[PDB]
């Protein structure tokens, strides 16, 4: 199945995610930082696999530039989430054929280099399209 | 298809060069198992997502160890934690930029106390193309808990 990024929007036969502007969660308690990608995913088929968590798992790689390497970023988990419940409460739940839900995906930052959102077809993780974000210009929310 | 060599203490290919730091044993004291550790300074020579250290070792390196009747293929090791070697393992999965060099470390599960051979083989075919040997007797050995 084929996949693209159109401006600010991921596009596939099965779904479209609108990438809201990402930002840092500064987890002040354990001096760790995450990058958070809010998104408005709208399901285009009826398919139990179409939950946001397994979308991101299935089709998205985040990486972050660094002095000698290009760093793959791990999935982030937050101690609690009263804060973002509005955007996470459906990260596990399937999306109805016509409908749109809010999702948010967290990755564990390491460094301060620019970020790349990559997109890859289901099986193969060769990057098919990408979007980059200047780190310097991302807004940063504490915890 | 791509060609490969060992020059002294260094691996050489069109895509990269690894410097083989002197290897050594991790004695995992908790589960009475030993590993051989190859620290390395890999420097990428192309731009290529496949060029991460893990998949290099996988793609191009066989370790073996001599034994009384056989010559033993050594498995890939995994350590319980790795605060200890984070310096050398944190990038084992990540790609290396066209001109840059990163520290990698590859662990193999020892079986026996025979001498070690590092073999090198082209991408597809695993016929050894070049090799280096290390006398086991003289390797330094670092514990763990």
């Amino acid at each position: 199945m084929d996949i693209k990024i159109k401006g600010d929007t991921i596009v596939s036969d099965k779904f479209e995610a609108k990438i809201k502007e990402p930002f840092i969660i500064n987890e002040k308690d354990e001096k760790k930082k995450y990058i958070a990608f809010k998104m408005e995913i709208t399901a285009k088929k009826d398919d139990k696999d179409l939950n946001p968590s397994s979308i991101s798992h299935d089709y998205i790689n985040i990486t972050q530039d660094d002095k000698n390497t290009v760093n793959k970023l791990r999935d982030g988990y937050l101690l609690s989430d009263k804060k973002y419940k509005d955007w996470t409460e459906h990260n596990q739940d399937q999306i109805k054929k016509g409908k749109t839900a809010q999702a948010m995906f967290i990755y564990e930052l390491r460094g301060d280099g620019n970020i790349n959102l990559n997109v890859h077809k289901y099986s193969e993780d060769k990057t098919v399209d990408s979007k980059s974000f200047k780190f310097s210009k991302l807004k940063t929310e504490d915890f």
